[PDB]
């Protein structure tokens, strides 16, 4: 595999053991022939999983999720999916590296897709090797795939909301169930739901991920109720799935606003992917996957992809040559290479929305693109009327950098910026030019 000019998907089943047996055998040999290394892990739950992998090997940790000081030593690095997207569209030298490891590689973020597609390039052009492992590899149309132990799959009605009869079999479970919900809004009603049946209950999102993950493992839980960020490599010790099947799919209208559509079916992979947090243990068959709807092909047209062609848009590769997106991933956007590239003072001020700003890549793109400067606030309160953002039914309000009370009302409006509660406080504090 680690031949230049090639490009491997390892697809191995969940629960195969390509984290754990597979990745140190590859690094080992990588070490071997002398190639500089990337790893590039999802979260920094699996950043930490890796290191236990890993531990005895020489590796540099480019993450704050693992305590260990480099010595020099090291070849191999490893970090996040989005610290090596981040590290490319900065100004700083990140190394050519001879073979390019991505692990969880059907991620589908922005800075997953976007560095699949600068890899995949550098593989197309001669340059490098790269290995992208995941059981569920781009355009997969299997949701039932192989497991280390038989699973009892059962398509089943799954409240969406709280309920008060027809669904004794959820609560008449005496194990550990791990559910998906299509966002974060709908798993605190079902939260809300099954505390108040004396469920013990611990709820995981993308912003509250390493904090709370962590209590899957100090305490005891009846339940886990999580958005689709658990199809990132996170493990559980549970015996059940209870699978919506829903998502929310990101969707720009005319080029002008972004909603947030749904909740619609999951992909395939992403299907495969919920189910595959069970069937885990050879010793332990029988474990359950109740799922309540189809699954359909719903990452065509997501905005994700034309996030990603905006990042690699504006990642230097040689002279004006520009990175496409991986072959299997790049009909789900109708977009132009280079349509998105801008000039190097609009560039940094993309870079800074996105990495100290924390606003969506798309939302970023608008602001940089305008010639607004990073601190320059007035676009958060001069949009349309019926772009003012609700708090609670009425109208958002904040004290904006000059002492004014003002309507939060967006020029460009991303529904991202304002879909659960900590998303529309992070928001207002950055209206405000808190950040
Ligand atoms: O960049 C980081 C850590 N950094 C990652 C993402 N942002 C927050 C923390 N470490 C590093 C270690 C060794 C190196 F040689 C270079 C960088």
């Amino acid at each position: 595999m680690l031949k230049k000019k090639q490009l491997t998907v390892l697809d191995l089943h969940p629960g195969a053991g390509k984290t754990r047996r597979v990745l140190p055998e590859i690094v080992r040999e990588a070490i071997k022939k002398r190639l500089r290394t990337v790893i590039l892990a999802p979260t920094r739950v699996v950043a930490a999983e890796m290191e236990e992998a890993l531990r005895g090997l020489p590796v540099r940790y480019m993450t704050t999720a693992v305590n260990v000081t480099h010595s020099g030593t090291e070849i191999v690095d490893l970090m996040c999916h989005a610290t090596f997207t981040s590290r490319l569209l900065q100004p700083i030298r990140v190394p050519n590296y001879n073979l390019n490891i991505m692990d969880e590689a059907h991620f589908t973020d922005p800075s997953s897709i976007a560095a699949r597609g600068y890899i995949s390039t550098r593989v197309e052009m001669g340059e490098a090797a790269a290995i992208f492992m995941t059981a569920t590899p781009p355009g997969t149309r299997d949701a039932f795939p192989d497991s280390n132990s038989p699973i009892m799959d059962t398509e089943v009605e799954v409240p969406e909301r709280a309920w008060s009869s027809g669904f004794d079999w959820v609560t008449d479970h005496s194990g550990k169930t791990v559910w998906f919900v299509p966002s974060v809004r709908n798993g605190n009603e079902i939260a809300a739901c099954l505390t108040k049946a004396g469920k013990r209950v611990i709820q995981l999102s993308r912003k509250t991920f390493e904090t709370e993950f962590q209590k899957t493992k100090n305490q005891e839980w009846d339940f886990v109720i999580t958005t689709d960020i658990s199809e990132m490599g996170a493990n559980f010790k549970a015996d059940r799935v209870i699978d919506s099947r829903r998502c929310l799919k990101p969707v720009i209208l005319d080029g002008e606003r972004v909603i947030l559509a749904g909740p619609m079916p999951v992909t395939h992979a992403s299907a495969a992917q919920r189910r595959g947090r069970i069937g885990r243990n050879p010793n332990k068959p029988g474990d359950e996957y109740m799922y309540g709807g189809g699954c359909a092909e719903t990452d065509e047209g997501h905005a994700h992809w034309l996030e990603a062609r905006m990042l690699l848009d504006n990642i230097y590769l040689q002279d004006g040559l520009i990175a496409s997106l991986y072959r299997p991933e790049a009909d789900k956007v109708a977009a132009i290479e280079g349509e998105f590239k801008l000039r190097t003072e609009q560039r940094k001020t993309f870079v800074e929305l996105m990495k100290r700003g924390d606003l969506p890549v798309w939302l970023a793109y608008q602001v940089a693109s305008a010639g607004i400067t990073y601190t320059d606030r007035r676009w958060c309160f001069d949009g349309t009327t019926n772009n003012t953002i609700m708090e609670d039914s009425v109208p958002a309000e904040v004290w904006t950098k000059y002492g004014e009370k003002r309507v939060l009302k967006p020029r460009w409006m991303d529904a991202r910026v304002c879909s659960d509660h900590a998303a529309l406080k992070s928001f207002k504090e950055f209206a405000a030019g808190k950040r």
